[PDB]
């Protein structure tokens, strides 16, 4: 059994593209890397990089940070730094401008390295499952479309991902997602956000800071209390700097129906049965694993809740030679996560030694505009299946902002432990510098520290990440799953 | 053996609050604090606070955080904020005035705390020993002023800190130090900072931020090579980027004669032996013990390099009774540090329960135009007495300065490890967010780590700590205090 190519990967993903390029450069395999175009587009969006390089974690921090500074230009003010405060005017076509002139010239990268390796191979379509050992590359996610390549292959690698949930209503077509965001031609006027996820606050925040005069950004929420997931005492305090922001919230708040006027913006029905006048509404309810069209009943490949194709803790599939990676999983999508998924993958069928993905203890974080930085538990899960357990809390004002006027910027730090072994479970943070201090925090978890790790430490003096160390007692206490002060 | 007082801190320093404050409220001690004077003050500089909270780490970093603001201000422009390039002005005076406002109100919420708090009292003056048990307060370093109190104490500590160094030369009078920089009344066109120290630095990034319309920054050092004592990669790399900042660095440079001129500006001759004119010429030098007027003499406590107190591992002086902390002791000076051992010694004097102070593997940062984060050995330090040594390096740029004009704003990294071992021995940092990551490195490497400990950790992926977790080949080596490539 010699056949074409080692490997193929559906979806040069920030998962699988790692693992083909791996494979071919370490292990010298033959690797076929299957996607849907070559630069970041408008027609088809992802492409060469994954989902994070061209509609994701790259561009998308470029417009926080572009947008975090309407903040720092105000403040500064307070500093002495005096100017016309309404020379000011932010150009949303500069941004995308300079925003694209980047992400090109990353596009621009790979498709070097594809022709500088030996043992790589971009081919360019829509991957499907025709058996174990045969995958065909068509020109349309049409089944009917053209057999454009046929690919004989000992492994198969899906690195799909994930693809917008729209909500089915009247007028859900008029809306738009994270990938029309990207390449809004002009700055929204009047802007909705849908939902309470990552996104949908991330996005928020940048309309905030790119709209024009007279401009605002409503964020309408189907629950009762944003980011259902992490500290709910970082959740309530971000909602209120957000509100001090400018960025109007709105709870258990749900649109039923969207029609255009004659001006050409949207108007939108509620849940509550009000009416409001949108320049735009961009929906961020979430994201369904990307398998909709592969043809996975084809091969024999088990789907699950929404084409989550179920793996082992080892990343292999209902075929003992087809692997499924990144988001389409359905584990915790990230693209460090992706991308350990893939490199252990690597590791285990190529390397022979083989490996497998921790998956608690990762820290991730939430570019709004003040960032969080989370790792561990939730406070209320781990009140759940752990016995005993301390609650640590420190919310501070840091000394630059009783000058700046923001004097609501308030950093926020939460620690949960095991009160048994004083093990450290969750850490949360809420403040800027955040998402950088606490990838160093999830180093010491996975390591395994304790509350004693922590101020047992010597600090660094005018630094907000020196507050960690500083908590000593706990502001209260979690007994067998109830809210308890004492212990005795 | 009934005493007045159990304690007599001689000092209101970082250090010296911290320990007077502890057995007061923790251990219902008497205690007695002696300090200068009442609110930050020119005439006398620190006061009830200490040397950082009145002339140090919290109006410098006021500072730092305004003069950064030019660069982001500049630097925002090709994000699409578009405003008037020359409406921008700093105002060097709405800075101090809104820095007094609050480094004042630090001051305000300290005499509160004397008047709230059960066995703490402030006196005010200038504390010398009579004897082992007796503490006298005058009201002048000359020891001909008046008697103001007399204090009858079991204990005594020295909290007095440090005193900036001045040097022997024609015109040493016409300078300014780290204190009276605080205190300009304007903001220094043409500007000379000498030495090449933490505020050496730190000052030149300030003053450079605040400089008016054609002013300028230079900075002259005795040595050939800024920071005697960080990483040798990151000093040279800082070197370039203050250069590309604004910053003349001046090496192998060093004044004998200054003189004033009849429009009075000072007049400065050079090593070399030229000649310029400066508005300003800030002296940051060194900063030797502050216990040259203590009289530690007539109560017998040993003095040594530059007065610097001789204490073992646990504080105790000469006698079994007396203490020192902080600046004055000379082990390396820092805020955290000073209130670590302060601490200690509370736990071991009156919590019955000893301690010491780990004065290695201490995270400290230097608050420059661009941050530096380090914690751990050098490499020539760690190349020395450690057999075989690995060299972890990795630089980048950061995705937004393609876009902010700042192409120079490369964020670096080295990690210095035992090979043998793996142990993580020294981190080093230049960039951004550096001192905030480098915290939570330092209570890894107390916590003892390696390199494997690292790239064991996921990362969260729009980071620059995330870095750290990437880092498998290393550089080069040291085999025994050798610069090599290979291993055998
Ligand atoms: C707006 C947004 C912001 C995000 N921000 C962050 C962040 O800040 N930090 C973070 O850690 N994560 C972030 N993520 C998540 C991150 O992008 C993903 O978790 C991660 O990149 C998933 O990688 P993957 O391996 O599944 O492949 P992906 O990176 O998702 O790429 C999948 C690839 O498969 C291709 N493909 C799709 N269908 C086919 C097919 N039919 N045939 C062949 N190829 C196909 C696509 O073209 C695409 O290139 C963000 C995601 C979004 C949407
Ligand atoms: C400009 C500057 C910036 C700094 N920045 C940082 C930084 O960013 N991070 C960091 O970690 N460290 C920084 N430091 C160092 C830090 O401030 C000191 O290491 C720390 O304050 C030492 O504390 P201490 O316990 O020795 O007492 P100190 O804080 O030094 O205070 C000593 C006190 O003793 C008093 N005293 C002196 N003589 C007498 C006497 N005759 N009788 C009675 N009282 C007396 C003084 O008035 C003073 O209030 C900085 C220092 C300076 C000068
Ligand atoms: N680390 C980062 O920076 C980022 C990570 N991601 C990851 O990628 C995935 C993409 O998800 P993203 O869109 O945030 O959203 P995720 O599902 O987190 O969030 C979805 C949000 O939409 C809400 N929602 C779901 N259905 C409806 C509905 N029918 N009507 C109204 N609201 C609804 C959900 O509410 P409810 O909680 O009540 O169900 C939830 O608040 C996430 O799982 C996340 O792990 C995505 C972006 C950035
Ligand atoms: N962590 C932080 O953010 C800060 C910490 N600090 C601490 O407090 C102290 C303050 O530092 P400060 O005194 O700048 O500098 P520190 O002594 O580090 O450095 C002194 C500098 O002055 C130079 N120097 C010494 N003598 C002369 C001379 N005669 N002529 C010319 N140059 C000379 C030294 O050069 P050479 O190397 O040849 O001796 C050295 O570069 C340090 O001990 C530090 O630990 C201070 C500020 C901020
Ligand atoms: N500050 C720097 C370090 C630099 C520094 O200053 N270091 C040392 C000396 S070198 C130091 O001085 N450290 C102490 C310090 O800097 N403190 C600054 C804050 C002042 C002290 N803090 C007192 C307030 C304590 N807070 C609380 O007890 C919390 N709650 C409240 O104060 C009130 C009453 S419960 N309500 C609220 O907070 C909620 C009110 C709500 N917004 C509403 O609308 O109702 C940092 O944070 O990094
Ligand atoms: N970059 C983000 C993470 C986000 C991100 O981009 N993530 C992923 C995908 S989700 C990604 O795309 N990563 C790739 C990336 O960001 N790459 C940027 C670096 C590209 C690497 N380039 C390869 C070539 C090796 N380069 C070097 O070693 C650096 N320079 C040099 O070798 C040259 C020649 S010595 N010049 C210099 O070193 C400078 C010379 C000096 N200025 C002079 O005066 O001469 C971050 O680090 O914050």
């Amino acid at each position: 059994m010699s056949r074409a190519y080692d490997l193929v990967v559906l979806g040069a993903g920030s998962g699988g593209l790692e693992a083909g390029w791996n494979a071919a450069v370490t292990h010298k395999k033959k690797v076929a890397v299957v996607d849907v175009q070559a630069t970041h587009g408008p027609p088809l969006f992802a492409a060469l990089g994954g989902t994070c390089v061209n509609v994701g974690c790259v561009p998308k921090k470029l417009m926080v940070t572009g947008a975090q500074y309407m903040d720092l230009i105000r403040e500064s003010g307070g500093f002495g730094w005096e100017m016309d405060r309404e020379s000011l005017c932010p150009n949303w076509k500069t941004l995308i401008a300079a925003k694209n002139k980047v992400v090109n010239s990353i596009n621009e990268s790979y498709k070097s390295m594809f022709a500088d390796t030996e043992g790589l191979s971009f081919h360019m379509g829509f991957g499907a499952l025709q058996d174990a050992h045969t995958v065909v590359v068509r020109k349309s996610e049409d089944p009917h479309s053209d057999v454009l390549e046929t690919l004989d292959t000992e492994y198969i690698l899906i690195a799909t991902g994930s693809w917008p949930t729209r909500l089915g209503v009247p007028g859900d077509e008029f809306c738009i997602t994270s990938n029309e965001a990207f390449y809004l031609e002009d700055a929204p006027k009047r802007m909705l956000c849908v939902g309470g996820g990552y996104i949908a606050v991330e996005f928020a925040g940048i309309f905030n800071g790119y709209k024009p005069c007279g401009g605002y950004v409503d964020l309408c929420y189907r629950g009762d209390l944003i980011l259902r997931g992490f500290d709910t005492e970082v959740r309530k305090s971000l909602t209120k700097q957000l509100g001090a922001n400018g960025i109007r919230v709105r709870t258990n708040l749900n649109p039923t129906k969207i029609t255009k006027n004659e001006d050409g913006s949207n108007h939108v029905h509620f849940n509550d049965g009000t009416e409001e006048d949108y320049d735009q509404v961009m929906l961020a309810i979430g994201r369904v694993p990307r398998s909709q069209a592969l043809q996975l009943d084809k091969a024999g490949v088990r789907t699950g809740k929404n084409g989550a194709v179920q793996v082992d803790a080892y990343s292999k599939t209902s075929v003992d030679n087809i692997y499924a990676i990144g988001d389409v999983t359905n584990r915790v999508m990230l693209t460090p996560v992706a991308i350990n998924e893939g490199a252990a993958f690597v590791e285990t069928v190529f390397g022979g030694k083989p490996r497998a993905t921790d998956h608690t203890k990762v820290a991730c974080a939430v570019f709004s505009i003040p960032p969080i930085g989370t790792c561990g538990m939730t406070e209320e899960e781990a009140a759940k299946n752990y016995e005993t357990v301390a609650v640590y809390a420190s919310s501070f004002t840091p000394l630059m902002h009783n000058i700046s006027g923001s004097k609501h910027k308030e950093f926020m730090i939460r620690i949960i432990t095991n009160e048994s072994n004083g093990e450290v479970l969750g850490v949360h943070m809420l403040g800027d510098s955040a998402p950088e201090i606490i990838q160093s925090v999830g180093i010491c978890m996975k390591m395994g520290a304790k509350i004693s790790d922590f101020h047992s430490t010597i600090g660094v003096h005018p630094t907000s990440a020196e507050e960690l160390c500083s908590m000593r007692t706990p502001a209260y206490f979690y007994e067998s799953g109830k809210r308890v002060e004492k212990l005795s």
